[PDB]
């Protein structure tokens, strides 16, 4: 059987380490046995082909310039001007730390941001920069550590981990690996794979990476890693060492629009073959953004411009009746359908009992409508929508301020003995956990008991305390990008956050009219439509 | 059946993209048409009718109840009893280099294996790594570059 | 199968004792079949590999030179010169640590203190001195004995508790192993996790460690265990048998400054491979200490000097124009951006219903403002924070004292008919037995029902006896350190802690002003803007 | 969704003939016949609101008019999605009248006439409006 000869010459083919060479030759001289029963040459054959084809001693040339990378990051979406700098910082430290202190250093760049924004693109830009190759590996639903480690060389039909498939696809030893969705692993079967990730991840324990299919542990000691995420709260503590957060925030609609013209819509029109035939005036791109997507980034716009490209190709195919096909913001619906969303959220028309909190889920910021019903009763405080007592303390504290400040806001002097509250909070357990929306509930309860309408398109965030001082929250950037994606102009913030606002890059600020306050009394001054 | 008024619009749109092809326009980013429905609303008639309207030879090869990379792939080509997968067996049953192949109920997959064969699906179903497609019983790449697909299901959740 | 030809060696190539050969027979009964989907035999041979590769008969070079240990610990974190004397006299007394031996005590050498100090690295330096090996794992995130005892070895997925795994990850059979956060567990599954630690507890009870997974017991006798906890409020009582407590308190600002000069900076510079091309002045270092980090460890200084190193790396990469940039305290916002905390706490401006106490948290005693809402009502009391009820009865004592001292401060004689109270403590859920905010809450409620302002920057603590006397508490050192560093000067301590005043160096005692008081009327004359 | 329906109703005990308190006295037992719908969440809010009001007033619900939607704590009937699905289900089972949110006239236009040509859709905005349809026998 010349398959033995093929296995032998594939050992003769590829370079390999010393113990790998000895184990491969002595396992090569186990052959000439049962093909068909307990298959004593086939599983060894597949085992030897795994031990020959996997790349040893083969390398990509690498770049050692940062300015090249600064150009290539100013060609992706818009540059973003802000978090290309962090990637420069880590890559800069990687340039200097090559003089033999590479080990046990160097976090692995968790890149946190809502799904679809330029993360995989960022890996593309970096791998373009360095003359590396590229791969992706998705880690949603991995529970077996032997999906990460090898799995036992027992019978034919046994296969190694994710990571050695991926290191087998490339032909060199030094790729880039975008570990997709590292915060979504499970462990209900044997083995908790977070420990295997700490085996993979650390630059001293990568080098002895545990392999159950292979004998010899592989060397991840040259694989540049990079790693996605969506939420820091599902990220554990042992992974949280050797990770510098790179905070990818949401986009702004002017950044979205120039992202369309410079980078989205020519790629779509190059897709469906209409090259140089249809054009879109930019008011129509604004019609598309402001009315046919509510997300963070470049998924909604990719779908909408795809459907425009296809419908245009069909309409062209039954006659070529124009010179160019221009499109205004009026005949987008011909290509796409009914009005889904409102133009701005100024079409929102003040309610009686409902407040509008800025909030940030870790997969895209949003509004919340906290809804309050003052029903006749005894004085309970029911908080549905999956809440702990941090929200209950916030509600009790805002009600305590009202118990201090009845007459200032047109209320009965005794109501806490007689009026039950039911409170619906649509998912108020989201990160930035606990209250970052205390003033929201203050205006909500003031609205519901005051019987006076709470305005809309004035949407805020922050904490309160018992005397009624509005305390500063952290992370004003994410909350303002929520207010800026969801089509809101007017924001109210604590006065103690006016040190944060001056670090905000001017795209984010200059659409918005910030009404800085310092009391609960001041948001009940602005936000209510009559003053009670 | 009666026209359906709405799906054959979208099918003409997808085919209108397949018009603007056939050069070395490398736009192989191509969605592969997950048809979705209840039990029995006229899917395989759409498959047959498209294959007739394009003069191609329709051939179902269903993939319901799968958890193995051996329905798709070969075996130990060392003893009598080694056989290729459902695809090259289908391309033996049908005999054209450019068929239409209605894969069937692809949301009935399962998992009693280390590795869902959804990745083994993902080798053939891409327009790129179809072009090197080889089973264990095979040696040389049989391409599927000319082989138009279509795929039903019953729920997009699973 | 073919693996039995190797596994017949694997039991008699590993040095195994007689009961180990007995458990080898116990597994060998279940061996010697076909492995065609055999879930019991799979975990049988897996447990067999656990039996083989875990080592035997390997003692260590374990040196016993006291001034050697002292000289290794002369480089430790800063010295601290007392608690290293405690450990040096541990190893100077202990010829009993399985050397010259009796059955008298085997203490466990517990540590409780700041989360960020080098008590872990003290354990590292200990293992360097003992010349044994090291491991660590968190006992935080433990609620179960499935992590200590293995699973029920009767089907596939029975895996050992990770103590056996960690002893597999030591090639010899008497190392020193660390446990971390021993005191953060819950009685949830498989009974008490502390019951498993009671089986581990005594040095001959762990010699017979049986499991749901092991059958014939494993040796745990020679391996020195030591813990590392950080809660300063409770101690678990079933471990009080055979225990030696070694505490570590916080620091002074200038000691942290010295630590930044000594050890932290050259490591942060060598993480970015700089050759010391960047100097920071101690003026600027103390500015970093004041304005940025509020901790009693070296975590914050570690990361922020990491930031300065990395920013300096990226600036130096864009051109070589330097021999040194001695960075001063003004262009630190060139690198670190905005500084968060203030050197100035003269901006405090006495509020109506507040106080500012010194609590005893599991990072040490710190500052916490306690907020009070006196509302009209029905004489009630509510706490928030889900406190230790020493806060509740301290509120009881404070209220009864003010009911005995109504007219002398100007209070209305009735308030338990008309006024409810809501009391927020930020973190008084500690098991600090006794309030460390008794007179704090007393001051606050007197200020609140007074409707008179309450001066800040006067950090007070202790308890209230029911006879109007200020009861003493311990742990005075860390709280005086916290009030020193946070920008507070006036202290209100009991008289009956006067020998604890001896227990601190005069740098703590020459930035402050400690008032021995014992009548509560004295301090309530001291704080309010009216003299009563 | 059940408690939201009760919240609306507790605000509106005058209008429907309920006794002036009823939260103190009546335990509520709910049977939802379905095993596991891949549609999760309340696509049947005013379904439960009508069931609850008809039960607590002991007055029969007309089992002739199909309905769907979501609810909210004052009666603001939110819109729902998948209207082609629910209308095809409402006409395969031989029902001819469907109650929908008033936020679904813009959704009630893109459908083929093949589907809209049996039904008589009667759009409403508030929970009081579905209780004007389905509560004929007030005595």
């Amino acid at each position: 059987l010349s398959d033995l000869e093929a296995l032998r010459k594939k050992i003769e083919e590829v370079g390999m380490p010393e113990a790998v060479k000895t184990k491969a030759l002595k396992e090569l001289d186990r052959l000439e046995r049962m093909q068909q029963g307990s298959p004593e040459a086939t599983v060894a054959r597949t085992y030897l082909d795994w031990l020959t084809e996997v790349p040893w001693s083969k390398a990509d040339p690498e770049v050692l310039d940062i300015n090249h990378t600064r150009q290539v990051l100013d060609e992706d979406h818009y540059g973003l001007k802000d978090v290309k700098e962090r990637i420069l910082e880590y890559l800069a430290v990687r340039q200097l730390t090559q003089g033999l202190d590479v080990r046990n250093k160097a976090p692995i760049l968790v890149l946190v941001g809502p799904p679809g924004v330029g993360k995989t693109s960022l890996g593309r830009s970096i791998a373009r920069s360095m003359n590396r190759k590229f791969h992706r590996i998705s880690l949603g639903g991995v529970r077996d550590e032997a999906e990460i480690r090898g799995h036992r060389r027992t019978y034919i039909g046994a296969m190694p981990g994710k990571l050695i498939h991926a290191m087998k696809q490339v032909g060199v030893i030094n790729p880039v690996i975008l570990l997709d969705e590292i915060d979504k692993m499970s462990s209900d079967w044997r083995g908790d794979p977070a420990s295997a990730m700490l085996e993979v991840l650390d630059p001293e324990q990568n080098n002895t990476f545990t392999d159950h299919y292979l004998d010899v542990p592989y060397d991840l000691s040259k694989v540049f890693f990079i790693t996605t995420a969506n939420t820091l709260q599902t990220i554990p503590r042992p992974l949280l060492d050797r990770m510098e957060v790179i905070e990818i925030p949401g986009y702004t609609n002017m950044e979205k629009q120039a992202i369309a013209r410079q980078y989205l819509w020519p790629k779509q029109v190059r897709e469906s073959g209409m090259e140089g035939r249809i054009e879109v005036t930019d008011a129509a791109i604004l019609r598309v953004i402001s009315e046919y997507t509510r997300e963070a980034g470049v998924r909604g716009l990719e779908r909408e411009l795809g459907k425009i490209a296809r419908k245009g190709a069909k309409f062209w195919l039954e006659g070529a009746w124009e010179g160019l096909r221009t499109i205004d913001a009026s005949d987008i619906p011909t290509y796409l359908g009914i009005p889904r969303y409102r133009p701005d959220k100024a079409e929102t028309e003040p309610q009686v009992g409902t407040a509008q909190g800025l909030a940030w889920t870790p997969v895209g910021g949003t509004l919340l409508t906290i809804e309050v019903a003052a029903v006749p009763g005894s004085g309970k405080l029911s908080l549905t929508g999956q809440l702990g007592e941090v929200m209950k303390e916030s509600a009790q504290a805002a009600l305590t301020y009202l118990r201090a400040h009845t007459q200032d806001y047109g209320l009965p002097e005794d109501f806490y003995n007689k009026v039950d509250l039911h409170v619906h909070v649509p998912d108020g357990a989201t990160p930035k956990d606990g209250p970052s929306a205390g003033i929201t509930m203050a205006t909500a309860i003031a609205s519901a008991l005051s019987r006076r309408p709470a305005r809309m398109d004035i949407a805020m965030t922050g904490e309160v305390s018992l005397r009624g001082k509005v305390m500063p929250i952290g992370g004003v950037k994410e909350k303002l990008l929520a207010a800026h994606q969801a089509g809101i102009h007017k924001i109210v913030l604590p006065k103690d956050n006016e040190a944060q606002l001056e670090e905000l890059p001017k795209e984010v600020l200059e659409g918005l009219e910030i009404k800085l306050v310092e009391d609960v009394g001041e948001v009940l001054e602005y936000l209510l439509l009559p003053e009670p």
